[PDB]
């Protein structure tokens, strides 16, 4: 047992990229962090692009500090509106040290309200869609991605996985994020701030 | 249109496969996704990602992209003489051929890149290119286009060349377009990899 299990929750049309870039920078640091790749029924899930993942239930351990770690994509859109599959998240969530999302993952953190009273963001394309859905979340538009105690939220791919080395950087410290970043010859934007995309919306 | 035959092996590199194939599976009517192996059924990454494939299947009735990602797993993968003959196969077959990282070294090694211009990942760069002096690697490049034969160097160039590669098959305005729509940002300059200046 290592410090931080880090439950990658997979769900039926998931997006590729908001999933594996992450993924990437995690499976890089595995004295650090057990990767755990969930989902509701256990088997194999379907990203939006079409690539099958075997993944696992999940389960609880007093044990081992959790981060719960929750992508985008097309099945938000039903998800959102399944109160089984929100109170799945919840219950997750209620166990978690750490919490982050990417994309329209936020949407479901939303709808779980673990985001009520605080900062957030997701991604400019869907922010309309997302935001409208709650009220009581301090959204943020602009932002590529935003830190709120123990939640980490993030705009799109790009954001998504920059967010990611800047989780490591607080977490693992910020020389083990560069020696990330260097050895998979990966570029980091480490501004968090301004979203470009945020522009034409 | 074309059928992307994605080639997974044990300990392939997550994001060589998974950035480009954000990109092709944002165009599912241009592009079919097919994620092949030796043996089929599930195949492991380095970073514990298990994802399943099938096995490579002929058809005529429709053109062929070959996909070849690196990863640990290229290193004892070179030597697979029954590997290699397999990809030699393949690309004898494939309208087009592309690699991310080292996936360029076992590209080298079925000889597809004697003569051609070439590049791959440059923490790897000495590695690769000691194994076959008959290519023109490429030093400073994100990525090299020699006819058909598109290689990258790291996981950025890997989505950079991607994107590069829609340009050039199916138009710029494409690009944009996924680039856009995923948010992803796209650093359009195949020349001058910053990743070079380490080696």
């Amino acid at each position: 047992s290592l410090s931080y299990r880090i439950d990658v929750l997979l769900f039926n049309k998931f997006e590729t990229l908001d999933v594996f870039g992450p993924v990437e920078i995690f499976g890089n640091l595995q004295d650090d962090f057990e990767l755990n790749f969930i989902s509701s029924d256990g088997g194999l899930v379907e990203s939006s692009q079409k690539v099958r993942v075997e993944t696992s239930l999940y389960t609880r351990d007093e044990n081992i500090e959790k981060i719960l770690f929750v992508p985008g994509g097309s099945g938000t859109r039903e998800k959102v509106n399944d109160d089984n599959f929100i109170n799945f998240i919840g219950n997750m969530v209620k166990e978690s040290k750490y919490i982050i999302s990417v994309c329209t993952g936020s949407a479901l953190l939303s709808k779980a309200g673990i985001l009520n009273g605080k900062r957030a963001t997701t991604n400019k394309r869907s922010f309309k869609w997302v935001t409208e859905q709650n009220e009581d979340v301090l959204w943020v538009k602009e932002a590529r991605w935003v830190k709120d105690g123990n939640i980490y939220t993030s705009s799109g791919v790009s954001a998504g996985i920059d967010m990611t080395l800047g989780f490591i950087e607080d977490l693992i410290g910020k020389e083990k994020a560069l020696e990330i970043s260097r050895s998979i010859e990966y570029f980091w934007n480490e501004d968090s701030n301004y979203d470009p995309f945020s522009k034409i919306y």
